[PDB]
Order: C-alpha cells, then sequence, then structure tokens
C-alpha cells in the first residue's frame, strides 16, 4: 500500500502543534548560569565577624550603614530567599527601607531633604518574574548570561571610568563631539580610557570567550561612548530611526502617477506617520547640568529605598535629541519596546520591503496575494511588541535569581567612601582600590562637579564627594544591574525587525541633528548604511542611554542584547510550526552570521 | 505517609505548563460556524444555466460583467478552494482582474481614469490566514460568528440605509449633531431609520438569539451612528481616549511636593506623553466632500482589482477629529492596535491604577513590591498588542473560510444596477428589491450627491448613479466583509485593557472637540463615565469608523467585537497557568457580566 | 533552573485527585477471606447419599425437612451460584419457600398459624451487594473477616450458651443486674458460662490470632453480656449516648453572660436537641415475656421464608431503655447509623470540641476562621452517615459470598432436634452433641420457658421444645450471620466520631436509668469515662442488642466491628487527598493504638 | 473467532470503575461563573480616592465606618486573596473586627 | 407586575415572579410548592408507629 499521512480534527492538529512547539523548546536543552563569585567573597572587615558584606551585590532597599554597607546580612539573605520563592507573604515580610519611628511608623531618613519631603519607601520591581513560565519562547531559566565583571577587574575599572566620563559629559551635543569647544574634554575622555589596561591591552589566549567577544580596543572620537553591535560604529552616533520622521499620508504612487503629501516636509522635521496621526521624535528637555545623588546622605537615603521618583525639572518644549543628557531622558520613561515600534512604523510608512523570503512578497499580478495578518504590517507590529515580556522574564532571572550585581551608583558610592577614608589614612572598601588608584583625574573632576551640585542644592560648604552623578533623581530602577530590561528588549525587538524586513535595504539619505538649530541636517557621512545596521545602532543607542544616565555598565548592556536575541530567535523557531506556507525569515545576527528560520 | 506533590526539573515544569495550557484550550471543545445560506441560494438568471450567481458573496478581484456579477462561476469556486487550501501555487493560479492588453501586458479597465493611470491589480490579503495555528489562545477555527444578515432581510435594509446616511453625512461635525444648521439632515436620517422595521419593531420570540442581542430600537440624536457596547451611548460620541492628551513628563508628586510639567497644557491639546516624546491626537484632513467610486465604470474597475490605493488628496496640517469623514480617515491607516495602545499610554501616563485583584498593587511599604514586567506597565503594553494577530486569524477564518459576505460597496452596486434597470422596466438583482423599494428618499439624495461628484471628477453629464459613495479611493480592503479586522482587534484589545486596569475608575473631566476651533472644550455632559465605558466607546468608535468609510455593516462590527473578546479571554485563561502568584483579572464583559480569570 | 511544580486546569486537578485516591486504594493490595471448612464437611447422614447437608450454613428461605435440614442440596448450591453472579433472572429462578399448592399457587405451611394468616414468602436481602463497587473506601472484596467458630468448637458452645442466657434474661433490668431479686438468675448465668472451657481456660500458643484477640476470660456481674471494646467494661452497661438527652436551645454563653434554656431540664429527661426540634431517647415497649419461634412448626415455617415481620405486640407509651428486651427492641428497627448520628447530635449540642489536630479549631480572634462545611458540624454529619453503606457492602461480601454462617436460631433448631431425638435414643445433628452435652441446665430452663410460651400461644399441651426463643416474630433478617450489618456500621460510624471529635474529652456527669421510675439517676460510678470510651460502648450496645434479640453470636459482632473500622479508616485516608489544609485526624483504634490520618 | 470481553482481577475492576467515574465527570466539561459586575463598579465617593467601595460585596467581619462601608479597601482585597488561596497563615493575617 | 422581556437573561426569565396573591405570598416557585397548604406535610405530620 502507498505510504501516507492521515488527517485529524482541527482541534487535535492545533493541540499537537502547540505540543510540538513545547517539545522543540524542551529538546533545546538548558544551560546553567554562573555568577562571578563576589557574593560570598567579600567579608565584613569587623574582626569578630563571620559574615559576608554583600558590598558587590545589589542591596538597594535593604537598610545601609553610613558607609553604604548593609547593616544586617540576614536582610540580604532573606531577600535572596524571597527572590527564589516568589511567595507574596514572604516578600511582604522582608525588611525594606531604614528604621522607622516606633510611634508614628515614619521612616527616618538621613537627609533633611528626604525628611522634609516626607518620602516613603519604594519596593523591588518583580523580584520573582524570573520564576514565571511563558506559553512561547525559551523558558526564562533555560538560557544564561556569563559572570559579570568583578570590582577588582580591569574591565570594571574601565566600565566605571566610562560612566563618570559620560556623566561629566552630559551637556555635550552629539553633533559636536569633534568640535573645538569640546576638544579639551573629549580628548581628556579619550586619553583617560586609553590609559586603562582593558582598552589598551588585548585579551589573552585562555581569557573567558565572553570577555574576548566584548572587550574593546583603542578609544577614538569615532567610537567614544558607542556600542559594538555591527553598524553602530559607522556613520552618525544616533540611529536614523530616533531622529528622522517618515513619509506622510498623501505621498503615494498610484499606477503611473506620483502624489506628494501636503505635509511632506514633516518627514524631515521629526514626525512619524502613525496611522493617520503622528509621533514626534522631539524629546522633553531635562534641566541642563542638574544631576542627582551627589550628596552622601541623599545617596544613602536612595540606597535605603527613599522614593525620589518624579523629582526632576525640565525646560519648556521639546527638541530632537541634542545632548548626552537628552538620550538619558529618552530612556528614563520610554515604553521598553517604544524605540523599535517607532522604527517599525518608519519602515512601514517609508515602504521598506519585507524580507523577500517571506511568501506573497511579489507583485500581486504574479502571486495574487497581498500581506497583512501574516507576513505583513499587522504581523510584524504584534510580533515586535510581544517578544518584550518574554525577554524581560529571562533578564529578571539573571538580574535577581543569578547575578544580583550592584548598580553603578553603588560602585560610585564604594569609590567615594573609599577615597574619603583614604585621605584620612583609613582603608574602607579596599575592593575598589584599583579604581580609586587609577581614576584620580576623573575623580577630581567629579569632586568639583559634585561640589557645584551640592552648593546649588543648598549646602553652602559641602563635604567632598566622589559619587557618580545620576541623571535621574531616584538613580537606578529597583532591580539589579545585570542584565538590563532596556537592553534585553532592544536585543529581542531589533532581532524581530531585522528578520521581518528586507534588512539589507540601504539608507538613501543620512541625517544628523543640526549644530545650531533644532532641526535635521544632511550628514557629511560618505558611506552606506543599511536598515539592519541602523536597527543595531538603535539598540545600542537605547542601551547606552541607560549607561549615560548612570544606571548600567557596558557589560550589562552587551550581554543583555545577546540574551534578547536568543529569546526572539526561539520564539520565531517555535512559531514556525504554526504556518502552512513555504517561507523563512533571514536573520542577520549580532555576531555577523545569518540564521534562516 | 503524608500525601505530597513532587518537584521536577524547571525544563519539565515549563514543558508541562505549555502542554497544560494546550490541554485547557482543547478541553474547551469547538463549535461549528453557520453561513446564512445565500451562497448557493441566488442563481444566475440565465435560463440555460445551472450555476449560482454568487452575487451576495465577496468576489472583489474576480472579473465582473457590466452589472457587477462575476462572469465565470468557476472563478469564485476556485477562489473558495484556494481559501481552504492555502497553497501558494493554487492561489497564484486564480484569475485576478480583467483581460490584459497584449502589447503592454496592462489590465484593460472600463474607466478612462483607471486606464489613464495604467493601474495594476491588487491581490487578496491573507486569504488563508484562517488556517494558521497559534502558540496561544483559542485556535482560529474553534469559535464562530453567527450567520450574516441576508440581502432580503429587514436588518440588511436598515444596515445599508444607515451606511448611505453616514456617507451623505460625512461633512457633519460630531460637536454639531444637535446644531440648527444640521437639523434638517439629522432629522431626515433619524426619521428615515425610524421608518424601517428593524428599528421600529422589536425582535419576536423565536428569532435567532444573535439577532435579539444586536437588534436596535428607536433612533435618536443621542444614539445616531453609535454602537451598542455598554458605555458607548452615554456622554459625547468620541471616546476621551481618541481626543485627549495625557499628563506630561515633569508633573508628579514626590512625597508632599507637587511638580508641574512646563508643558502641562499639552494634555488638553491632544498630546499623549509617549515615553519622553509624544503622540499627537490630530488626524490628517482628507479633502472635505470628495468621495470615490460614485461612477459605475470606476466602481466596476475597483471590483475588478484596480489598485486605487493612495489616490486621496488632503488639506495641509492636522486637527482633532472633527467630522464623520475624519473618523473614516483615522481608520483608513491605523495600525490595528493603535487606538488601544494609545488609550493604554494615556491611562499609564495619567497614573490610572491597575486592576486591584492583581498582586503587588498596594503601597510598597505594605507589600515590598512594585510592578513592571508582570502586573505592571511593560506587561500590559505587550499583552494589549500581542492579542491582535490571534484575533485576526480567527476573523480571517470567518471572513474567507466561512461567510464570504459581500462588502457594502458591492451591496450599493446591486442597488444602483437594480434601480437603473427598474426605471427601464427591467428586473436585475431582485434580491435587493426591498432595499430599493424602501430607501427611495435616501437613494434620491445619493443620486444628487453622486452627480455632483461625477461632474467634479470630470464627467460633464454623468449617467444617474445610486452607488454608495466610498471615503477611500480603493473602497474596501481586499477581503470579505464579515467580520472586520478592525473590530475583532478592538474587541480583543479593550478586553485586555478593561481587565488589566481598574476599569471602574471614573473620568474626572469630560472633553469634546470645540464647535469653532481646533481645540478641546469641557463637555456639558452631567453624568459619570468610567474607564471601561470609554474603552468600550473607543472600540465602537474605531469599528463604526469603518462603517462611516463605507466598508462594513453594523452586524459585521458588533459580531467581530464579540469574537475578539472571546480570543482575549482565552489567552488570559491559558496564560493564568504560567504564574505562581495568587491573583486574577476582573473583566467586565461586553454583555454586562464580569468574569474573573 | 530552579526545580518546580506546574499548575494544571482545575478539571484535570480534580480528575487526577480522584485517580490518585483510586491508586492509593489499589496500592493497599487485597487479602483473601477463608471460611471455616464446615460447608463441605457435614454430610447427609442417609447411607446411600453423597451430598453435603449444609446444616451449618445459612439456608433460611430454602425448603427444609421436618428436622430443619434442607431437602434438596441443589437449592443451596443454586443459591451460592446466584450470590456470586448477582444476575436478577438467576436470583428469581431460585427456589424460595416450601412446596406450593399446584392449583392455587399458595405456599402450604406446617403451622396452623402461618396457614391461617395466609403468609407469603420473604426473599434474601441484597444477596449480591458484596459484588457492588464504590467510588470511595476499600472495595468490598479487598478486606476479610476470619473463619467463623465451628459448631463443634468450645467457642460456639460458649456463644450459644450466652445467647440462651440472654433470651431467658430478657426481662432483667440493666440497673438491677446486681439486685437481690435477680441474684439467683444472674449467678446461674455467671456460673454456667464460667463452667465452659472458652471462658475458664485461656487460648494456647499456636491458636489463631483472631481467636486470641476475641477470647474472653472469667465472667463477672461487671462484664456479663458486655462487649470487649476498650471502654465498654468500665462504668454503667448502657452508653451515656443512648439514655441522656443534650443541652437545649437557649442555654448559651454570650461573651460574659450565661443564658439558661427554659427547657434545660429536658437534657436529663432523654431529649436530644435536634436542630430546633428534638429526638426522644425513650424506646417503644415490646410486650414483656413474649418470645417467638418457640414451636417447631412455626420455627420451620420461618426457616422456610414465612413472613412474620410486623407480628409483635407492644405496651402503650415509651421509656428509657430499661430491660434487655428493650435493647433488643431498639435494634429491631433502628436506621443502621441512627445510634451514632444521635451520639453525634449530643456531642454537637453539648459543645464537645472537635479533634484539635483539625484546622481552624482555635478561638477566631487567633485563626480568623470558624468551621462548618469542612472540619465542623456539617462535615461530621455527612461523614458519619456516608460510611454506613460502604461498610455494608463489605459485610455483605463476608455474609453471602464467603462464610454463609447459620444464624443462632438455626443452631438452636439443631440443638432442639438433637436433644429430642437423643431422648428417644436416636442421633440427629451429632455436630451439636457437645453443646447438648454441656448446656443441659440452660436447655432445661429453655424447655420450661418454651412450654409456657407455647401454652400462651394456644397449644394446651405442647411437645417439649429446646429452641432459642427469639425476640422478634420473624427471627433473624434474611441474610447470613457472619458478619452483622448493625455491627459493621457501628464500627465504621464510631471510628468517624472518635476521629472527628476530641475524643479524649472526659464525661462530666454519668447517669443510669433509675431502678424505680422511668428517669435518669446519677450513677454511683467513681472513675472517669471519655467520649471515645462511651462511643465504643455505644457500638457494643447496638451490636450486643442483636445478640440479646437472638440474631447474632459474639464473634459475628466483634469481627464486624473490626471490619467497619477498616472501612472508615480507608475512606478517611482516600479523602485526605482532597484538602489543601495542613491537618490530620487522630483516631484511637479498637486495639488501643492511635492512627493519624 | 467470536468477539469477547475479558475478566480481570476484582482489584483492577474496582480501580478501573473509579477511574471511569472520574473520566465521566471530566468529560462533562466545565462552565465559567459570571459575577454581576458590582464589585469594581461602585466607587468610594471620596474625590481624592481611586478605590472601589465594595458596598455591594459581603464584608461582614472587616472593620466598617459609621455608615457601614469598610474603612480600608485593602482589607477586602486581602480577604479575596485569602479566599482564593486557602492558606491558614494568610487567613490568620486578615484584619477581623475593630480596634 | 411586569413580565420579563425578550432579551432578558434566561435565568431571570425562569425565576421571575408574577402577580402576588394570598395563595402564593412568601412561597417558592418549585413545582408543588404553590398547591395546597404552605408547610410541607413532612415538616408537621408524624409517621406510622411501631
Ligand atoms: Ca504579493
Ligand atoms: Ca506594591
Ligand atoms: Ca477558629
Ligand atoms: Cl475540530
Ligand atoms: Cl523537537
Ligand atoms: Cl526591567
Ligand atoms: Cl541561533
Ligand atoms: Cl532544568
Ligand atoms: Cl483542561
Ligand atoms: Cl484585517
Ligand atoms: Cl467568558
Ligand atoms: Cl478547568
Ligand atoms: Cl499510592
Ligand atoms: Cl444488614
Ligand atoms: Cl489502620
Ligand atoms: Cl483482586
Ligand atoms: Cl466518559
Ligand atoms: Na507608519
Ligand atoms: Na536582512
Ligand atoms: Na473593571
Ligand atoms: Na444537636
Ligand atoms: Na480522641
Amino acid at each position: 500500500g502507498i505510504p501516507a499521512d492521515n488527517l485529524q480534527s482541527r482541534a487535535k492538529a492545533s493541540f499537537d502543534t502547540r505540543v510540538a512547539a513545547a517539545e522543540l523548546a524542551l529538546n533545546r536543552g538548558v544551560v546553567p548560569s554562573f555568577a562571578n563569585g563576589e557574593e560570598l567573597l567579600y567579608r565584613n572587615p569587623d574582626p569578630d565577624n563571620t559574615d559576608p558584606s554583600f558590598i558587590a551585590s545589589f542591596t538597594k532597599g535593604l537598610p545601609h550603614d553610613d558607609n553604604g554597607a548593609i547593616i544586617d546580612p540576614d536582610d540580604f539573605l532573606a531577600f535572596v530567599r524571597a527572590i527564589n520563592s516568589g511567595d507574596e507573604k514572604e516578600i511582604a515580610d522582608l525588611t525594606l527601607g531604614p528604621a522607622r519611628d516606633p510611634e508614628t511608623g515614619l521612616p527616618i531618613w538621613r537627609s533633611d531633604l528626604a525628611n522634609s519631603l516626607e518620602l516613603e519607601v519604594r519596593g523591588w520591581e518583580n523580584s520573582s518574574a524570573g520564576l514565571t513560565f511563558d506559553l512561547e519562547g525559551p523558558d526564562a531559566q533555560s538560557i544564561a548570561m556569563p559572570p559579570a565583571p568583578v570590582l577588582t577587574s580591569p574591565e570594571l575599572v574601565a566600565e566605571i571610568a566610562e560612566l563618570y566620563l559620560m556623566a561629566l559629559g552630559r551637556e555635550i551635543e552629539f553633533s559636536e563631539f569633534d568640535s573645538p569647544k569640546n576638544a579639551e574634554y573629549i580628548q581628556f575622555a579619550i586619553d583617560q580610557l586609553n590609559g586603562l589596561e582593558w582598552f589598551n591591552t588585548p585579551a589573552k589566549l585562555g581569557d573567558p570567550p565572553a570577555e574576548i567577544r566584548r572587550r574593546r580596543g583603542e578609544v577614538t572620537v569615532g567610537n567614544l561612548f558607542r556600542g559594538i553591535l555591527p553598524g553602530s560604529e559607522v556613520g552618525p552616533y544616533l540611529s536614523q530611526y530616533i531622529i528622522v520622521g517618515s513619509k506622510q499620508i498623501g505621498s503615494a504612487t498610484v499606477g503611473n502617477k506620483t502624489l506628494v503629501s501636503p505635509n511632506a516636509a514633516d518627514e524631515f522635521d521629526g514626525e512619524i506617520a502613525y496611522g493617520s496621526i503622528t509621533i514626534s521624535q522631539r524629546v522633553r528637555i531635562a534641566t541642563p547640568g542638574r544631576d542627582f545623588m551627589t550628596d552622601l546622605k541623599v545617596f544613602l537615603d536612595v540606597q535605603d529605598a527613599a522614593d525620589f521618583r518624579g523629582f526632576e525639572s525640565y525646560e519648556p518644549g521639546a527638541r530632537l535629541i541634542r545632548t548626552i543628557r537628552d538620550l538619558a531622558t529618552w530612556v528614563h520613561f520610554d515604553a521598553l519596546y517604544e524605540a523599535y515600534l517607532n522604527a517599525c512604523l518608519i519602515l512601514l510608512a517609508n515602504g521598506v520591503p519585507f524580507d523577500p523570503n517571506l511568501p506573497f512578497q511579489q507583485e500581486d499580478k504574479l502571486d495574487n496575494q497581498d500581506v497583512f495578518v501574516n507576513f505583513g504590517s499587522a504581523h510584524v507590529l504584534s510580533l515586535v511588541t510581544e517578544v518584550a515580556t518574554r525577554a524581560l522574564k529571562a533578564v529578571r532571572y539573571q538580574k535577581f535569581n543569578i547575578h544580583r550585581r550592584l548598580r553603578p551608583e553603588a560602585t560610585g558610592g564604594l569609590i567615594s567612601v573609599n577615597k574619603i577614608a583614604a585621605q584620612k589614612g583609613e582603608s574602607i572598601f579596599p575592593e575598589v582600590d584599583l579604581a580609586v588608584e587609577e581614576l584620580g583625574d576623573i575623580l577630581e573632576k567629579a569632586e568639583i562637579s559634585n561640589r557645584k551640585q551640592n552648593i546649588a542644592d543648598g549646602d553652602p560648604d559641602p563635604d567632598p564627594s566622589f559619587l557618580l552623578p545620576m541623571a535621574f533623581a531616584e538613580g537606578s530602577p529597583f532591580h539589579p544591574s545585570y542584565g538590563s530590561g532596556h537592553a534585553v528588549v532592544a536585543g529581542a525587538c531589533v532581532t524581530i525587525l531585522k528578520a521581518f524586513f528586507d534588512s539589507g535595504i540601504e539608507i538613501d539619505q543620512v541625517f544628523e541633528v543640526d549644530k545650531d538649530e533644532d532641526k535635521l541636517v544632511k550628514s557629511s557621512f560618505k558611506g552606506t548604511l543599511t536598515v539592519a545596521g541602523e536597527l543595531n545602532k538603535l539598540a545600542d543607542n537605547i542601551a547606552i542611554g541607560r549607561n549615560m544616565a548612570g544606571v548600567h555598565y557596558f557589560s550589562d548592556q552587551f550581554e543583555s542584547l545577546l540574551l534578547g536575541e536568543q529569546v526572539a530567535i526561539g520564539i520565531l523557531e517555535e512559531q514556525s510550526l504554526t504556518y502552512g506556507e513555504n517561507f523563512f525569515f533571514n536573520l542577520p545576527k549580532f555576531d555577523g552570521t545569518t540564521i534562516q528560520i
């Protein structure tokens, strides 16, 4: 008899399809995640004491001493148990914030400011989201990020140096990186980073492969404060998709006739056609030169959960992203998929073709089929947004269940406390001795900057402070540094977009923001940009924006981007079982190879 | 021994969780979908001929005769086979468009306009997306929409009357429905609809339950052209969420201190804070009074696949939705989830609380836990968008595999052809005799309107035409009328938003668009609106926008809303197996009851 | 990844719970049941004959000869096949009752009385209920009762002696066991039983363990006619729960105030508060001194199925159980769970605490939770009643499918026939020679008693008769002797009650029935009774009541009590899988150990 | 050969009978229960307040104000969570009665 | 005093009551409840006796 398949009911075929995708995900196997060894390494220096200090772990929210070290190690150990359990009662039983007044229940802050504002505590954001399952994509716990840099490492000294340079450079305009007025600061930054072993010496055979891949070499004005995704280092700093608007309604080709929108110029003035309404690319303007958490008492209050969220001031109006601070403001409040949805809307409005390995992409006189629900605009619009939460569950697992890495502000706190103590011949937080020893010039500029801030904030003669100035009044979100929610979603979202569009398409005209006015100008770049390159650059812009704000390190961002890419790839693979058509997505990966799914 | 559960590996628990969700969906069972009987009822009037005419089926794209009937019944029968197979080759083998010129290869159109533009054909949009499976939610084919109204029915006569009144009312401003200058037309509309049995007589015992649920009673200015979801018929016609902006960055409460955004007024001028950038509620302005497909030859060309997409003209600028035509323009190009994403961004910017039955919604001093990835803003932002494509697969099944209902333009074409023939004592399309008999007054106004359009379009002495004027040059999308992509997505997305937010929260200040200027004014409405009511009203606005454009009937939209609600509910139910927390979504459904999931 | 459990649908969790309980019951394994070997041992004495006689088997209903032996061995063999099949046709095909008159179909009885009453036959009661499955608890056939005593054994001689002593003692008042007027009879009973090997010699090493456990030693006035459950032999003969009433509605503590029912005295006058109505403990009064089946022809008619049910006479009114006969009347008609439901209502009305290892039993200011549905009154009220039918299926299996032991009346029949024949130098039923030889004094008293009865019943000069006088006109129910429906339900029901209540609670005031009036008097008992002890005593009272009626032997009752306890324990164990709470039942068993379930 | 059934042990037949009853109950399928919409409809009339009032819900035992409305909406929300969890500790943590 | 209307929930239609009379006042709607005396025989009568 002739070999055959058999039909079954639609309902069984649907069930079996979903089981087959679960089976595909199971059959990928799982990998463990390794932490960097710091959490039980560093010990309380107190002679009669057998506790870890937890100084290199995220402990924002647990009560800290005057040096920024947690007072009671049980508070961190309890937090770790609650992270692994997820039980709401156990979470509500944790200690959060500083000692409260017995009679009134008020938290007593260190700073006059926090007490005068009557601040309450804020709590951890989804400390057990890494336990949540998902109906699609790699399970949160199936994949890994590699160990984070340790405080004593050349990589960390380079990372924190870079963050102080970004902080002190917040008022520099992207379009003026190479301008004479900025030469002194830009060259100082370049030379300082080039003076560090991470950047000036290559990895050596036998180093961890993750280090080899993410290690950077010579700093130049062309790569200063940029990411390393392919495409990020070519052409202007900002992705086209974060400054240009799009083709507008009314511009169209109808057979042999070209119509021109009466609003066509809006494309070049930062308006994205968003259906029949618009999105403006112009960002709100945080007050220039105002940074936060430059005073130790206010800093410690923030470390003790004081809720400063919403305290920033702004200038009137909005402009195309102009300064480093403006990129920090952009990433303070974005929906995590916002940048990529906006890019997707630009690509759609501009008529950029879909990946030509999808079905039905020919002229309809040939294929009799146009695309929308599947393989067209509605499809990509859902898929680019849906991956974000799947990527976030995986990065929460790394953040809280695995690595619990301290945020940059906390590292700056260690550096400041150490240096102040060393000036009195005392050793506090010797773990950051190398950073203190090597970043003297950068720290002196931060001291001066901090003094000015602390005077402006109303302290006429402040104690010296070497804290990392924060762009945001509350500093980092209430969750660990490694990885990053922004960067994991960036990695997942631009993966979907590069796969779904023809992302080899070249950009026709390249723009930058004008040096003198709030407008676009034609770039002088001579070279070719592609859609994939500008999507990678967008991911790097959002991710590095967090670093420019003071809330992530380079390694957090790069490793998160890779994690997000894995999540998106797994979702595409599982979803491939649901379609009858013969097609695939061509995806150029961050590593320069292409996977066909 | 004490009864117990056992642990297993995380990977097996993830696999078993996905299988258990698939099992929950399979255990719901499936229901058949019934079509209204027309497809094989209406017969080619040719005496020597044993074929159906397919005149009440969607046949846009297949070659039609001078009366708008398909020329070869095999063309439709092959299209039905291609819809149920999905095979790309079989789709590419279909006949699409009319005979082509040997020398140029171009389609030979009927109209001078189409020929002068050298239009090509456009093809069906995802005619087999109803075959696609999904990793989550009810399978596309597991659920049903009820049979559509038949051409001979009181319901259809009422539906098509309403669509002509909307078309002829396209220049009326929402703000001025009750103004003296509009009283003659508004009263004509109300009186005409009240003269129809559907609206002036109740359903009778024994009628189909779906008819009983969707049947409308007495028309008034307060309900004219509105939907029937709860909340839609109270307060102003447009949902707050399609005209108001939101709170802006810089407005906040930090303990006992209030900060005010320097651009706080933008909230009342239609700007949604979209991260740190903005969305403008102002819609592009299609040329007032210009309608399309009012000439029979142009109409037939469109029925024969002529690609008029992109042909509209616009005035400069943008304004808050002002006229009926502006709501048609809004729905011409929206991403399908756009309205609901925008509402969600408003609710988030305004600080509207989440559903209090979610976990962690208390002050953090009580629960030690804030929300983002799960149970907070990132969660809803992905969930509201991801349901769209699942809802679209189900509605594509109903559109193409089940009901294949002709779009309103095609019904208007039958009416026009019938009436013109009857004036010459011939009977063509007796199926629409009742609509012709009953809508004389409306059709006379359409004739006058169509003559003016046809003169403007360059025909100095046009033949009489009773066609339904289209807001869009191409008329309907290239897919069947029943149900609607917009409406099914609206149903799924507002279901998610009502469940995820505390949607009992009351609206503080109610706005409308000013009668005289492009700005918001405080409404005189004196009752109470809720977030759930205004989300339902938003769904109805987008759904009826399609009707006002000429491309759906009332029944298409209402039954699609219900289908979308079922898709979203199923997704929530299946996803409930992935969380460890003790919580549920409270969902007020379209029927007035609440489900807790 | 962290090891985890996964959720599944409620419906699957319910299914899996029920399967897990079936699996628990399966995994207990099963045990065989062994009969005592008599059924094929005793042979028809007729020289040319190769049939068993079946004289030690229950054959009530099959036609018997003049000596009480079945006429046709096929009738018993057919009955056994019908028992094991359960098929209704096969049961209806059996031979039941004596030969019928060919012309009228009437059964022709031996006795003038049965013929004058025109009695018809009664049939076997659920002869195949031991085939029935159950949704909960040990399957009927999974557990066993040990072989019954054989007719030739010292245990049986002791058993039947005791039953004749009870019969001849039916008018003795419990409260007067130790009274001078009864000394002669009471001492005769004590001395006669002490003259038998069963009671006066201990078991020997190597005897069956079941014999060792149920063997009794020295008879005393304190243990005469009592059971051997722990608690039965301490204090007054009758359980408090069969004579005392309860606290009444209106007696309550409300905060610091005590209210006293206007009906409080009813507690001491035998009224149980039964919700807002009452149960009276006072029993109907069967005519003193009237016994049944003392005439051989009437006896044989009863053995031949004559339906004498309902023939007893009563005196007016009702009284607290006073005499041995009154306990026999109590157990003639009780619902099988009645005694224990009544005890449960007493305990509830009196506020006896539930088992403190159940949840929510603390003051509600501590636990915020009171009990009713689960772990409270409604729970125990259903559970104590539901176990009865499960216990009855198991005892039916033993009764009919396994042991088929003759009822005491039939043994008395063998004894009478044997002794009458021996007086004429003939040997009939030599199997009961030992009982005849050893119980001469008891049999002479029965002869005299029987003569008086037979004279009163209208025979002026009766033949001598040594039959066991029956309390009930119909003698035993229509099913075998081993085990007992009453006793198996007693064992199951008091198991539930001891587990569910705090059954270590001590009784405050102990009562007995007054020697002179129908009322309670304070007992002279100096000692402590507990709830568990009085529940065991109640079980023994109901079980021995059947023996006092003439319808069971000691071994029937004790072994049935153990079987019932097993059934209840198995139900509790299986049900333990259905609850989420952390709790268990502490159960003091009949053997003096405690199981925690 | 003549089609037939086969016997099995009594213990397996009892097990299979209990499974078949569980299977009959599972094969009935399940239906959702819908509430009347009031719980999140009625709102605390306090203008500066974004809470439901729960006035049409059973709140006997939670502390009420002088009008019979619960004082703290978290008390009812916690009672709802305790109802759906069943956990004894969570139940014991609820607020029951007044100061 | 008004009947349910077409379109009302089926559960309302089933349980809705009409005109109140002395014969139905404070009674239920199960079949049998509205015929004969208000109290069931089973809550007032005793039984045949032993
Ligand atoms: Ca195509
Ligand atoms: Ca919270
Ligand atoms: Ca309690
Ligand atoms: Cl099916
Ligand atoms: Cl696989
Ligand atoms: Cl995040
Ligand atoms: Cl890969
Ligand atoms: Cl695993
Ligand atoms: Cl299920
Ligand atoms: Cl669609
Ligand atoms: Cl539902
Ligand atoms: Cl279920
Ligand atoms: Cl087991
Ligand atoms: Cl029985
Ligand atoms: Cl046991
Ligand atoms: Cl077995
Ligand atoms: Cl079944
Ligand atoms: Na767009
Ligand atoms: Na590409
Ligand atoms: Na709600
Ligand atoms: Na009681
Ligand atoms: Na006890």
